[PDB]
């Protein structure tokens, strides 16, 4: 089960040194629990928040966070079956809330597009429209869905249905003269006519109106295979895919057809899907596959995406594709692999910078709530207890809830806390590389030497990462001849003991590869190197640039160090090195500048980056993960490329201030 997907994490006010958004609406009528991302007439993706489980509803624009505004919408009464019991649609340049309250009225709201995207302080007019018609405490408010010319349906739990022309019935008085049970949990509507729903028990009743009209209670598939409210359902043009509850999950795919066969899950503990999309392929290393279904499972706080390839035959046969679960910034702090980074004051500095300003406040807030006080310096004993409170916080303002296509093809995934949002990025065949180390050419000689690299402390590499960094500079003297500088390293930082049983297992293995040419890949194909437009400031998507690059760069890093780690302690010749060595040493020299700007800044950082490959300035538009792949390496050969040799004593101080 190889990971071919990174998770990348976009705070949308990380850039910004104060959450929330300058701009909050509070209109009024009279943690987080569920939140997806719309998309509008115009070209934006709007997004949305319901809060206990009503009384809160909330938007934001997904490129404008912080100078756009977001809108609170409070609520007199909670929704009758919080959230199931709403539905978001846009028409006429309006966006069209529905509800149905606990109360059991029935609640209209008419935004329109204008209002949300300019930068009114309020709106005035009625977006009221409170209605109790056509239901009783009699029977319970359950599931309400959209029919597309604005007509919507409503179940009740006495497996049961009315509809909404505001109240129009159909067919179906089920009287037990013998013997609730059953209900409804799930559905969509195929073409124009056919809602398919689902139910508790679960099995599909299929519709046309033809008002009390359907093929039946196929308890599916009741029958079929294992013999004993949610998106258990996802339908792509004429194919439909239907999760089943047991014994593992099993996910049945049935294609006016409603016939064929389910597969299979993958599981140890226990995950509850969270969200489910069928669509078409998406790039990826395999043979042919006829369709994609991407999976969202949530265990806690812990969020696991899956995709699922498909052959034509529906099944000719299947993979599973898995993904890193976790962001590559989440990795290097539990597993102390940054090197990067560098008193507490400039620890927690750090901190507030490796978090966004939210994430921050927040676990500043809870600190003293339990009345965690601090004594400045060497108050560590405090922060150690607060690096963990930010850990905490993060990944519960991380809890998955849904995923958004950021069509064409990428994949969005919305966190119960505002402005939370996860990518989760293709890589590139270097980052696979990096990713799955341990799955089983090139990639071998990668292995081997994260190996012995993985056996010395940070310090040690902190320690020779620096030294190459001196050799550009030049403070390691010129004239010194490239042995000469590294037997010089060697001596300073690895001479201390690294067990010698160890670097035999290195050399031993080098002697397996064609070195010169598997570095050539390495150097001249994998590390070293059309889009429109990008107009208006944007905002998310300069987030998923940034941090994208940083992955990259800080994998390229580590490959990097690691690379000129063998020059160091073998010298073969240096004769037949150098092209390769002085690249390496330049390209170190510039990654390690990349990683500190990013340290510090990181919205600065952004939009340097972002005006010297933008045409507006403002970045490229990512409608496909090749396009995306393709902007990162563009502002990596910006990088690469860039020119280090420094102007004017200006320029040598600021490198110098960092190289501090």
């Amino acid at each position: 089960s190889m990971a071919c997907l990174s998770r990348i994490d976009a705070n949308l006010l990380q850039y910004y040194e104060k959450p929330e958004p300058n701009n909050t609406v509070d209109l009024y009528v009279s943690g987080s629990e569920y939140s997806n991302c719309l998309l509008l007439s115009n070209s934006e993706y709007i997004c949305y928040h319901f809060s206990s489980r009503s009384t809160l509803l909330t938007f934001y624009p997904l490129s404008d966070a912080y100078h756009g505004k977001t809108i609170n919408i409070h609520l007199p009464n909670a929704s009758m079956n919080q959230r199931y019991t709403l539905t978001i649609q846009e028409v006429e340049q309006q966006l069209l809330v529905n509800v149905i309250l606990k109360d059991g009225s029935f609640l209209t709201l008419q935004l329109p597009l204008s209002f949300l995207f300019s930068s009114a302080n309020t709106l005035n007019g009625e977006w009221f429209h409170l209605q109790n018609p056509y239901d009783f405490t009699v029977r319970v408010p359950h599931f309400l869905f959209y029919v597309s010319p604005q007509f919507s349906v409503v179940f009740l739990e006495d497996g049961g249905l009315l509809g909404l022309k505001k109240y129009l019935k159909s067919l179906t008085r089920f009287f037990s003269r013998s013997s609730d049970y059953d209900s409804v949990i799930s559905c969509k509507l195929f073409h124009e006519r056919y809602l398919i729903v689902l139910t508790q028990n679960c099995h599909l009743k299929i519709w046309d109106l033809t008002s009390f009209t359907l093929i039946q209670d196929y308890d599916m598939v009741s029958q079929s295979d294992s013999d004993p409210v949610g998106e258990y359902l996802s339908l792509y043009n004429n194919t439909l895919v239907t999760l089943l509850p047991l014994e593992n999950g099993l996910f049945q795919m049935g294609t006016t057809f409603q016939n064929n066969i389910p597969t299979n899950l993958s599981a140890s503990a226990i995950w509850s899907i969270v969200d489910l999309v069928l669509t078409r392929p998406l790039e990826l290393n395999v043979e042919a596959s006829y369709l994609n279904l991407i999976v969202l499972w949530k265990s806690g706080t812990a969020s696991k995406l899956q995709i699922l390839n498909v052959n034509d035959e529906s099944f000719k046969n299947y993979e599973w594709i898995e993904s890193v679960n976790k962001s590559l910034v989440d990795l290097q702090s539990e597993h102390d692999l940054d090197i990067v980074t560098k008193d507490v004051e400039r620890g927690f500095c750090n901190l507030k910078s490796r978090y966004g300003t939210q994430i921050f406040e927040r676990a500043q807030q809870i600190l003293s709530e339990n009345k965690i006080i601090m004594a400045h310096n060497e108050d560590e004993e405090y922060l150690a207890n607060l690096e963990t409170i930010l850990r905490d916080v993060k990944t519960a303002f991380n809890e998955a809830s849904s995923i958004t296509l950021y069509g064409d093809e990428i994949i969005l995934v919305n966190c119960f806390q505002p402005y939370n949002h996860s990518l989760y990025k293709l890589n590139t065949t270097v980052e696979n590389w990096f990713y799955n180390m341990h799955s089983e050419e090139l990639f071998k000689y990668l292995r081997t030497l994260n190996g012995f690299a993985s056996t010395l402390s940070n310090d040690v590499l902190r320690s020779i990462s620096k030294k190459f960094l001196d050799i550009i500079t030049g403070e390691l003297p010129d004239s010194m001849t490239t042995v000469e500088k590294f037997t010089d390293i060697f001596k300073n930082c690895l001479e201390n003991q690294f067990e010698i049983t160890n670097l035999k297992i290195l050399f031993d293995e080098l002697n397996s590869f064609d070195i010169p040419v598997v570095l050539n890949d390495l150097i001249n194909n994998q590390m070293k190197p059309d889009f429109i437009s990008a107009i208006k400031f944007d905002g998310f998507t300069s987030i998923i640039s940034l941090e994208s690059l940083h992955q990259l760069l800080s994998i390229h890093y580590r490959i990097t160090l690691q690379v000129l780690l063998t020059f160091v302690l073998f010298d073969l010749d240096t004769e037949i090195f150098g092209q390769h060595i002085s690249t390496l040493l330049d390209l170190h020299y510039k990654q390690f500048l990349l990683l500190n700007l990013y340290r510090q800044d990181k919205c600065l950082l952004a939009e340097v980056l972002l005006k010297d490959s933008s045409e507006f300035s403002f970045g490229v538009k990512f409608f496909n993960y090749g396009q995306l792949i393709a902007y990162i390496d563009s502002l990596n050969s910006n990088v690469y490329n860039a020119s280090i040799t420094e102007n004017s004593f200006f320029m040598t101080f600021f490198r110098s201030y960092i190289i501090e």
